[PDB]
Parts: structure tokens; sequence; C-alpha cells
């Protein structure tokens, strides 16, 4: 999160961390978050051969007992994810265990309006700065699809368009699979933007997927 404040010590229960270990040399991170007792929602590109999912947490470096860490036992990609359009970036989890619903471990409820939107995440804070050990949480200004035009393989029915151009706030590495809310809702899935960190950021619609999730929920 470049531009925002540490949130408030646990106020975001849903918030996922997610350590991915890759085939090759292992190591990123991805923010997540909790719908259902043992199901996390995160974006697609964050798939790894291994995932460990902590929940509970808000500085990842202290352990602390609201603390609750999971493996994950199911990798459920979006079948038409395609990594060179980056469209249905969107990946759900499914836990080893269910976890113990908490105050600081909970799911998350599966003139601008209205179209005013926070997003947390322990990814970067500049372009080239270290991640965040405490959870950031930054309140970012939700656009027409004219806005993230330069994005070339952008689909206004697939993704929505965040943040002021004119300003710096913004999602960023590591931040990905990070929950967008709007007014209370979770609109939105951090997926990616330009490198240099310039707002507009592109997320995954969440609106778009809800017959793809709940299907997955239906089964497993
Ligand atoms: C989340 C974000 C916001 C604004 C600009 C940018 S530029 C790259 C990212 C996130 N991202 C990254 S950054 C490092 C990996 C962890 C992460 O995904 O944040 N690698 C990607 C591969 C495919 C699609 C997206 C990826 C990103």
């Amino acid at each position: 999160i470049i531009g925002g404040t540490e949130c408030k010590p646990h106020s975001r229960p849903y918030m996922a961390y997610l350590e991915i270990v890759t085939s090759n040399g292992p190591s990123k991170f991805c923010g997540g978050f909790l719908i259902r007792r043992n199901f996390v929602l995160t974006a697609a590109h964050c798939a790894g051969r291994s995932i460990t999912v902590t929940l509970g947490a808000h500085n990842i470096t202290e352990e602390e007992d609201t603390w609750q860490k999971l493996e994950v036992i199911k990798q459920f990609r979006h079948p038409k994810y395609n990594t060179s359009t980056l469209h249905h970036d969107i990946m759900l989890l499914k836990l080893k265990e269910k976890a113990s619903l908490t105050l600081a471990v909970g799911t998350l409820p599966f003139v601008p309006p209205g179209r005013m939107c926070r997003v947390a995440g322990w990814g970067r804070t500049g372009v080239l700065k270290p991640g965040s050990d405490t959870l950031q949480e930054v309140k970012l200004r939700l656009m027409d699809p004219q806005a993230c035009s330069h994005f070339r393989d952008f689909d206004h029915n697939l993704q929505l368009c965040v943040g002021n151009p004119r300003k710096t706030k913004s999602a960023f590495k590591g931040d990905s699979g990070g929950p967008l809310l709007c007014a209370g809702v979770a609109q939105g899935i951090v997926s990616y933007g330009r490198s240099d960190a310039k707002p507009p950021a592109v997320f995954t619609r969440i609106s778009h997927y809800r017959p793809w999730i709940n299907q997955i929920l239906q089964a497993n």
C-alpha cells in the first residue's frame, strides 16, 4: 500500500497473509481474505506449489495469540485465467482446516457515492521500498473505465478501475489478492497496475464471479 496508514490492530479480521512457495526458488507474498472458515479468496497470479495462510495477523513478524496459521490443500484458480491478459485473476484456496472465528479472525459476509473504497495489505509502500510489517490501509476512489485506457487488456465487465491518477495512493506489489471494500461491501480484488505505481490500478470485479465462486463452495 502506497500512501496509506497503519490499520488499527485487528480491524480487518478477514485479511489473510499468504506465503507462496514456487516450484523454482519459492518466496513471494500476497494478500487474501477469509470468506468461509475454510476458504480464502485471492488473485490467481498468487498460485504456487504450496501456500501458507496466516490469519489474525497485524505485524506479521511479531507472533501473537490472535494468529492462526494454516496450509492450503486445494488451489482453485479460475479455469479461464490467462497469464498474458491477466483476465479472471481470481483464485479460491481451501484451508486444511476450519479456522476458529474469533474477534480477530472472521469472514467477510458473502457528489461521489458509493464509489469510496478502502484496501489494506502488507505489500510495498513505494516503488522499490520494503513491504510493511504492519497491515496498511488506503482510501481509493473507484473510477470510470475510461481512466484505465492505457491498460491494453482492461475489460469493464470483468474488472474495476481504482485510484486517482493525480494522487500517489494505491495498492502495490504484494497487495495482490487484497479485497476492495466500497461503503462496507467487498467489490474488488487487487490484481495489477503499472510498475511505476501511477494510479489507476486494475482490480478484479467480484460481482462478475459470484456465480463461479458459489459453485466452488457448493462442492468442496
Ligand atoms: C498489485 C499491483 C498494483 C500496482 C502495480 C502492480 S505491478 C505488479 C503488481 C502485482 N504483481 C506482481 S508483484 C510481485 C508478486 C506479488 C504480487 O502479485 O503482488 N507480480 C505479478 C504477476 C502477474 C500479475 C500481477 C503481478 C501490481
